[PDB]
C-alpha cells in the first residue's frame, strides 16, 4: 500500500513505456505521481495517459538528463511543488541507431559517450538532486538489461552503458546507504516498446525467450511495475546495490 | 495481500528461527500457513508461537528431510488436510559444529555429505513433492548465505551446501518453470539465531556488517520475511532462478 | 613455461580422449614428470599404452578410487614414497548416473545427487588434503569444471549443482591452503568428445551452438585445456587463486 | 610461452613502478620485440632510460594519447609502417580527476564521469578497431581493470564505473573479433603501488587488508601481472576470450 507516498517516474514516452507499467501499479497501489519528460511529445501522450490513472492532476516536469540544470531546477521545483519524495523511478537510456547493430568495434568517441552519458551518468546526478527530496530516506530503481552482464549481439554500446548504469547502481548503494537511500536496478526481460524498435534483431531475441527462458514466456511492463513496487517500498527494506532480473529466469540458463 | 493464499513453512525452531519472520509477515498478510519441523521442541515451540498469529488452526507435520518416506507422506498429508498450495518456504540447514571453523581442507567426507543432504538435496525432493499440490502453479524460495558466492573464513563446509543450493535453485527453476513454478532464493544478512551459535566467528561477521555494508546496519527476521512475501506472491511473476540479497547491501560492496 | 624438475599428479585419465590426457601431453611436452591415478583397471591399460607416446622415462600408475578415503590416503603416501615431493595435482574427475544426466532435474533421486556430491566435488577436498603433505613449500591445485555450475543448462541438471560445490569448493579451499603457498584454481572447459560426454542428453546439440554463437565460432579441444593447465600450474600463474578461467570460445561471456 | 618472433604494443608506461613495465620485462624477457605507447614527454623520457635494462635492440616509441581519434589512429598506422604486423596490445590506460577519488560518488560531475569512461573505457575500443588492421592473421589484446569494476569498493568512486564499463568493453569486443581470431581478455589486478595509485583514497589501507585477508596472504606485483599477460597474450590462452582472470592473491574469491 503506497498510499500517502510520493514517487517521481522518469522516461514515459507512450502507452508502451516501461515506465508506464511502472506508473499503473503505483498509481494503483495508491501513490501520488510526478512524471517526468524530455520530448514535447511526451508531454501530450503523458496528458493522455493520465486519463487512465488516478492521480487527481497533472504533475509533470520537462527534464532533458543531458542538462544539469534541468535536473537541478527539475526536482527543486517538484519538492517546490509537492513536497519531499519517497522515491524514484528512473526509466531513461539512448544510444545512436547505428551503434545498435552491425560491430561494436566500430562505434564512434561521441556515441559511445552519449549513451554514457544519458544511460548512465543520469543516475548519479538524479540520485543526487534526489536526496535532498528525501530527508527520511528512500528508495531509487534503475531499469537495466542483462546485456549489461553478457555480451548480446547488436546491443553494443548499449550493454557497455548498461553495465556502467549497474556499477552506478552498486557506487549509489554505498555512498547513499547511510542516509537510508537504498538503490537497485530492474533487469528487464525484452519487451516491445519505442525505443526497442531502435536496437538490431530484437524480434529474434523475443521469440528465443519463449523458447529457452524458464517460465517459456515473456513479460511485460506491468510485470516490471510489480517488482518496482516492491522494490520502491518498505517490503523491500535490506535489499539496496541488488539488481533483480524480472526476464522469466533467462538471466539463469545459458 | 495473501488472503486465500495457503504456504507451507519449513523450519521454525523457535522464535529467532528465520522462517517464523517470514511467518509473522505472511500471517499478517492473511496467509493460510502449514508447519514442518524435525525436533519434538520445535514442535513445542511453534504451538506457542502460534498464539501470537492470526492462523486460526495449528497445522503441523514432522518431518526429516534426510528421509524421502517423511517428506513424501509429510506432503500427501499435507494436501489431504489442506488442499492446494500456493509456494513452500525452505529454511533448512545443516553441519556439524567442527566444519564450522579450523581448516575447510579437513573437512571429512561423511561431514560434507551431510551438510549436501539436508542442506541442498532437501530442496529437490522438497519441490518434487510440492510440485503435486500445485497444479495451477506457485513460488518456491530457500534461504541461503553469501557465502555460497564467496569463501568466508569458518563457514567452510555449508559455503560449498550453500553454492550448491543456490544451483539447485537455478536448476529447478529450470525444470518447474514450464509448470508456472518459480524457484527462488533469499540470501540474508547473519542474524541471531539458534544455528548461528554454530558458526565461529559470527560476532565478528555482525559488527563487520555494521561497519561496511551500505546501510550500516543488520537485516532481521522481519525484513527476510518482508522479501519472502514477494517473491511467494504474484508481485515477483516474471522472477525466476533469482538470488536476492537481504543483506543491506553486504554481497555489493568489497 | 618450462617444468623440468617439477612433478605433477594428474587424476582421471580413461583413455586418448580425456581432458586430463590433453594436460598430460602439454606438460610432459613441457618437460615435467608425471604420476598417474586411475580407477579402472581398463584406464590403467590405456595409459600404459599412451605412456608410449609420452617423453616419461617411467610408468608411475597408482590406483585410486576418490570414493574411498583410504586409497586417496595410502596412493598419496605411496606416490611420496616413490617420487618423493609434488608441485600441484590436475583433478579431472567426476561421475554422475546416466539414470539422472537428461529429463527431469526435480526428479533426481537421493543416492544419486549424493553420488555425483561425493566423486565430482569432495573428492577434490580430500586429494587437496593428502597431495598437501607432498607439497610443503607450496603448490598448485587444478580441479575441471564445466558453465554447467554457474547456470542452469539443459540436461547438465544434477551434474550442475555438482559442479557449483565444486567450484565452491575451490574457493574455501584457495582460502584455506593459501597461506601453505598453495593455489587452488578451477578450468572451466567447453564441451569436449569424450568418454562421459556420451552420457549427457543433448551433447551433441552444444556442440554445435557453440559453433554457431561463441565469440571463436569453433569448440575448444583437450589440448587446449592442458596449455591452460600448464599456466595454472606453473609459476605464471604466481598470485592467481580461487580462480575459474573459462576454456571455451568465450561462450561464458555471452547471451 | 617462447614469444621469439612475436611484437606486442604496449600502451601505458610511464615510470619504473607501472603495471605495464611489469608486462614489458616479462615479454621482453621471452624474447618478444615490444613497442610502446606514452602521453606525456616525461614518459617517454621514463621509458627512454627504461629500454636500457630490456634486451630491445632498438626503441619503438609512439606518442599516443587515447582522448584524440586522430593520435590513436595515426599511431597505430605508423606503428604498422615501422614494424609491421603485430600479435597483440597490451592497454594499461587509465584516468580519473582527483576529487572524483574520495568522498561522496554521488557528487561526481558529469564531466569527472565522462572523462573517466572516455580514456579508461573508449580508448580500449578504438585501440581495438585500430591495431586489428595489423592483426591479419589474429591476435590478443588485454585491459587491466580493478575489482572496484565489480563491487562498490569505497573511495574508488568514478572509476569503479569506469572499470564496469572496461570489463563489459572486454566481452563485447571478445564477440565482436572473436571471428577474426582476436581473442580480448582483461587481467583484473590487485592493488600495486604505482603512481596512479598515489591519487586514491585509501589506498594504503587496503593494500594492508590485502595481506591480512587475502587467500596469499601478501599483495601482488607488476611482474606478477606480467606473468599472466604473457598467458593471455600467447598461444597458451587459446580459447580463452571475453574472460577477465584476477591477479589478487585470490581477494575477489572472500568476503
Ligand atoms: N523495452 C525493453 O526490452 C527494455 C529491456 C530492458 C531495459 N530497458 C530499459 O528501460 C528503460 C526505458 O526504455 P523503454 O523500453 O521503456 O523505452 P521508451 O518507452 O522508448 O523509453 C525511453 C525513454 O527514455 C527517455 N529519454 C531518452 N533520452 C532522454 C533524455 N536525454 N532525457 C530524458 N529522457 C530521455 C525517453 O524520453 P523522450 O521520448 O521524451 O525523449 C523515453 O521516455 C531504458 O532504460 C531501457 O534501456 C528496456
Ligand atoms: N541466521 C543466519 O545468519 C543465516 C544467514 C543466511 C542464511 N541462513 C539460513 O537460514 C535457514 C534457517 O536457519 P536459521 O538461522 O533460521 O536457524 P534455525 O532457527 O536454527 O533453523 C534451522 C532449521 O533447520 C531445521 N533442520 C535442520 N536439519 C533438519 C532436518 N534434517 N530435517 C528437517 N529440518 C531440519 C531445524 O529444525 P530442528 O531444530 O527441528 O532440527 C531448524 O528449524 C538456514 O538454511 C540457514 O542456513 C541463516
Ligand atoms: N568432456 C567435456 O565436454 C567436459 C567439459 C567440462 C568439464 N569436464 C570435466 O572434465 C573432467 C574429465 O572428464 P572427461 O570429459 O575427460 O571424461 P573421461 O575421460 O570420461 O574422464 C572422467 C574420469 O573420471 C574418472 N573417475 C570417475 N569416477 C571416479 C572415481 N570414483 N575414482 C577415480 N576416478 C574416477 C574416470 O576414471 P575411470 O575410467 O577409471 O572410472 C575417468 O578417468 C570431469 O571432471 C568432467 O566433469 C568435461
Ligand atoms: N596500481 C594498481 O593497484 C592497479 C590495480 C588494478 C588496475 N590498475 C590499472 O592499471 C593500469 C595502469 O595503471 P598503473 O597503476 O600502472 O598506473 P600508471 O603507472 O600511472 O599508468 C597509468 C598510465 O595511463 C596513461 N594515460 C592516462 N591517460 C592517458 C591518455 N589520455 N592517453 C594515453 N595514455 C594515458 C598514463 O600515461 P601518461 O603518464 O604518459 O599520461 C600512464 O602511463 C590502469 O588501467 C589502472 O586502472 C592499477
Ligand atoms: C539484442 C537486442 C536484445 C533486446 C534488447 C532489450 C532492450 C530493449 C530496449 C532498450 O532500451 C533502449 C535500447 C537502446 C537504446 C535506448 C534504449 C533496452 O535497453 C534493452
Ligand atoms: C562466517 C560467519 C558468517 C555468518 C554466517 C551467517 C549464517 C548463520 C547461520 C546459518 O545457518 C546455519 C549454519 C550452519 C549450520 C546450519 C545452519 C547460515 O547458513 C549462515
Ligand atoms: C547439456 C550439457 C552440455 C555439454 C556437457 C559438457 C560436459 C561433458 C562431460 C562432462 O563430464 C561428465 C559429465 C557427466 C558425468 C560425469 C562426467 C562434463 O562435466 C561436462
Ligand atoms: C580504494 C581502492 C584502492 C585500491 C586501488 C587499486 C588501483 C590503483 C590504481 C589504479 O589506477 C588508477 C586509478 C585512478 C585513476 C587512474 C588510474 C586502479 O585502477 C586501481
Ligand atoms: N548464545 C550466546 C548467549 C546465550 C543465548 O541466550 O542463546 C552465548 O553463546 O553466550
Ligand atoms: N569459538 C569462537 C571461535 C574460535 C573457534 O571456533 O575455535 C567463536 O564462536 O567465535
Ligand atoms: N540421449 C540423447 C538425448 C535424449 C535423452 O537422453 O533423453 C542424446 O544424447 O542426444
Ligand atoms: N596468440 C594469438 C595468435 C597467435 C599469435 O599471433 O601469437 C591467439 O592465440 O589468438
Ligand atoms: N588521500 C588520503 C585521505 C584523502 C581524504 O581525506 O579525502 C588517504 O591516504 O586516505
Amino acid at each position: 500500500n503506497l498510499e500517502n507516498k510520493t514517487y517521481v517516474i522518469m522516461g514515459i514516452a507512450n502507452k508502451r513505456s516501461i515506465a508506464f507499467g511502472v506508473a499503473k501499479v503505483l498509481d494503483q497501489l495508491g501513490a501520488k505521481l510526478v512524471f517526468t519528460y524530455r520530448k514535447e511529445r511526451s508531454r501530450k501522450e503523458l496528458e493522455k495517459l493520465l486519463e487512465q490513472l488516478n492521480q487527481p492532476e497533472a504533475h509533470l516536469y520537462q527534464i532533458d538528463v543531458q542538462s544539469d540544470e534541468e535536473v537541478i531546477n527539475g526536482f527543486e521545483q517538484i519538492g517546490k511543488d509537492v513536497g519531499n519524495i519517497d522515491g524514484v523511478y528512473h526509466s531513461i537510456a539512448f544510444a545512436n541507431m547505428e551503434d545498435l547493430r552491425g560491430r561494436f568495434s566500430e562505434t564512434s568517441r561521441e556515441g559511445f559517450l552519449l549513451a554514457q552519458d544519458i544511460s548512465s551518468y543520469s543516475l548519479t546526478i538524479v540520485a543526487h538532486e534526489a536526496k535532498k527530496l528525501m530527508p527520511e530516506g528512500g528508495s531509487i530503481v534503475a531499469t537495466t538489461y542483462l546485456g549489461g552482464e553478457f555480451a548480446v549481439q547488436n546491443y553494443n554500446v548499449m550493454g557497455v552503458a548498461k553495465a556502467s548504469l549497474e556499477a552506478n547502481v552498486k557506487y549509489l548503494a554505498l555512498d547513499l546507504g547511510p542516509d537510508n537511500i537504498r538503490v537497485n536496478a530492474i533487469s528487464a526481460g525484452p519487451i516491445r516498446t519505442l525505443s526497442a524498435k531502435g536496437v538490431g534483431g530484437f524480434n529474434t531475441i523475443l521469440k528465443e525467450i519463449e523458447e529457452r527462458a524458464p517460465l517459456k514466456r515473456n513479460v511485460d511492463q506491468v510485470e516490471v511495475g510489480k517488482t518496482a513496487a516492491y522494490l520502491l517500498s518498505d517490503l523491500s527494506s535490506g535489499v539496496t546495490g541488488e539488481n533483480i532480473h524480472v526476464d522469466s529466469g533467462f538471466h539463469a540458463i545459458k
